């Protein structure tokens, strides 16, 4: 239904959005490190404490209201 993003960048906070059905942890983490333009090694998305990306579907299982996601990024200078 509803879920909350916490993407950790420019002074990270908690996030609301709307998504369909058929969305997929996998899906979500690749659109953020193609959006950065950073591999895998320095950007990557976890799931109720968990790395998960190979989910297919949630609703296949149960979708719910309201489950959070927390995206980590790395930097060097």
């Amino acid at each position: 239904m509803k879920i909350k993003i916490v993407p950790a960048v420019g002074g990270g906070s908690p996030l609301e959005l709307e998504v369909a059905p058929n969305a997929t942890v996998g899906a979500v983490r690749t659109k953020v490190c193609a959006m950065k333009k950073l591999p895998p090694d320095t950007t990557r998305l976890t799931y109720k404490g968990r790395a998960l990306k190979d989910t297919e579907t949630l609703e296949s299982l149960g979708v719910a209201d309201g489950d959070k996601f927390v995206l980590i990024t790395r930097t060097v200078g």
